[PDB]
């Protein structure tokens, strides 16, 4: 199955490095991870225009799974979905998953299953360390 | 009270751009970005960890964030390394990374530590499903 991981935040630096450490970690073999954090010039914020632009430059036979951070990252990630065509949006996936753990999680089953619901439910699931 | 937030990941760019971002949107908390190796290249270093709580006073609370289990590993035998005084005032934290450490330093700009670790374990939720 076809499959992207599109990671939000403010910062650049944090999905940068999460794209990074996953591609380096050798867990993103059959999945594209874009590294979507900062406003269009690399400042902190967020623009929902690249997470569509992305979408929009993508092939039509794509499952996006769209992870976020914190404040207009989430804001951003919403907006980005009603501003897609009515066909781009049953293939677009918000995933209520920690940003890093989320991504890793999702990007790591992909490379074990070609079941979108089992790739959705491994991020969802991601935060905890055993601690306390 | 006085928290210190301890950022542990194989990635320093990670931990440099959430220290970075939390400093820009909020004051008297001591942030550590320890991700990487001593050099700076993709791994684990426990020994960052205890060199900081010994560098640190010791009428602080250590709250140790983590993403993977390299680093997860890492922050446990950092703990495991500690004297017994110093264990006491070293809390791993049951959180994700980015959002559970946003969640506490601006949590902890309360007094209770109690709240402040809760509401980084409950952190990363966007009301998604």
């Amino acid at each position: 199955m076809k499959a992207d991981i599109l990671l939000v935040s403010h910062s650049k630096m944090i999905t940068d490095g999460i794209k990074e450490m996953i591609e380096q970690m050798n867990a993103s073999e059959e999945i594209t991870i874009h590294s979507l954090g900062g406003t269009s010039d690399g400042s902190l914020g967020s623009d929902p225009m690249k997470i569509i632009d992305t979408i929009n430059e993508a092939d039509s036979d794509r499952e996006f799974l769209i992870f976020a951070d914190l404040g207009s990252a989430v804001l951003s990630s919403e907006l980005a979905f009603d501003m897609l065509e009515e066909d781009q949006q049953k293939h677009y996936h918000l995933v209520d998953a920690p940003l890093v753990e989320g991504a890793f999680a999702s990007a790591i089953t992909a490379g074990v299953s070609d079941d979108l619901t089992q790739i959705l439910a491994e991020a969802q699931n991601a935060g905890k360390k055993g601690w306390n």
